[PDB]
């Protein structure tokens, strides 16, 4: 039920948070070092979805989550603009080369598509992504100042590899997206199975900061 | 000068072109294979310059030249645009996780910053990348309805290594940015030294259109 009156620009600012200290385990080191894919993302409505826990991934994702091709899933987000009008622009920031480090991109949301979604590949993964899906900036009739959330591995449901490095292996039949926890899954050969944690630390971060470029 | 009354969308699409066919020698297969980093651009005026032949690269683009840290080099872009006026906005691309794939995104331009410039390292590479120095969108009071560029490989400057996979390696003293040509360098080993061709092939194809 947003009402706001006028459109508003916002800064997203990608925090990797993927050091060796937080997540010893495996930790990529060489060929390649643990580092974050292109973030994609955009501004849409509730009649476009480009993740949802315990759904499964498009092709497009599937592509994006797998090797960090972002072609088909920008060109399904173009298709769904033009089919159901559900995205009012894409957006995308430049890869995180490194563990940590940061990168950031301009988005604009309105009334009609105030939801933002992006994801994040995990860098290198079977199939494993941050993002976040939905994430309503609009309260009302007012836009919100900032939104700061914590970000943890999720699993595409496509490839069964159970560390960083493993060759690839499809997912048959397919699965959906499965958020990865400090015990789930539970195997001392998986790479995020820290049984002494009572939750895995947050591999990343992002903020959402609406920008004041004009009154 | 430009006169266009207002502001105009573009789309950018970044072609690559660097396949096993036209680069033949030492073409990256294995950790990593060959391929391109995100794209980083902005919509500018004169009094901006993200880089050009024979200048030195800023702190900013010499990690991105050299690791496809684009941090500093955005932080540059955007600073440029806060206190100086001189940029209107940044833009970015997705990488392209192939030598041969393609990338794009929308960018905007005004009659005060109808220039656009961009970069794309080459990867991997010691300090090598491609991109556009201040293309003119606008003509008079109109803006271009499509521009499009056969793109060459450039040198950071930074980093004398001689192949796409050499380690790292600092060029002391710094270098400003060259082409990388055919005939130049001549090492040996040099990635894109092909003593027999006239010139290289596009190593990458980028168009710009009017929305
Ligand atoms: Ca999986
Ligand atoms: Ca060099
Ligand atoms: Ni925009
Ligand atoms: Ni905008
Ligand atoms: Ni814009
Ligand atoms: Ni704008
Ligand atoms: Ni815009
Ligand atoms: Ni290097």
């Amino acid at each position: 039920i947003c009402s706001a009156r006028a459109p508003a620009k916002y800064s997203i600012t990608f925090t990797g948070k993927w050091s060796q200290t937080a997540f010893p385990k495996q930790y990529p080191l060489f060929r390649p070092p643990a580092q974050w894919s292109s973030l994609l993302g955009a501004a849409h409505s509730s009649d476009y979805s480009m993740w949802r826990k315990n759904q499964y991934v498009s092709n497009g994702l599937r592509d994006f989550a797998e090797r960090g091709e972002a072609w088909a899933l920008m060109k399904e987000i173009e298709a769904a603009g033009e089919a159901l009008q559900s995205v009012h622009e894409v957006f995308s920031a430049p890869a995180v080369p490194s563990g940590t480090g940061q990168t950031s991109a301009e988005l604009e949301v309105q009334r009609r598509h105030s939801l933002v979604s992006f994801v994040v590949r995990i860098v290198p993964s079977p199939d494993w992504f941050v993002g976040v899906d939905s994430l309503d900036l609009c309260d009302g009739d007012r836009w919100r100042e900032q939104a700061a959330l914590d970000l943890y591995p999720y699993d595409a449901g496509t490839d069964s590899g159970f560390t960083f490095s493993s060759p690839n292996f499809a997912t048959i039949p397919q699965d959906t997206v499965t958020e990865i926890t400090s015990s789930s899954p539970s195997h001392p050969a998986n790479s995020f199975y820290y049984p002494r944690l009572k939750a895995l630390p947050p591999i990343a971060r992002v903020t959402l900061l609406r920008l004041r470029q004009s009154p």
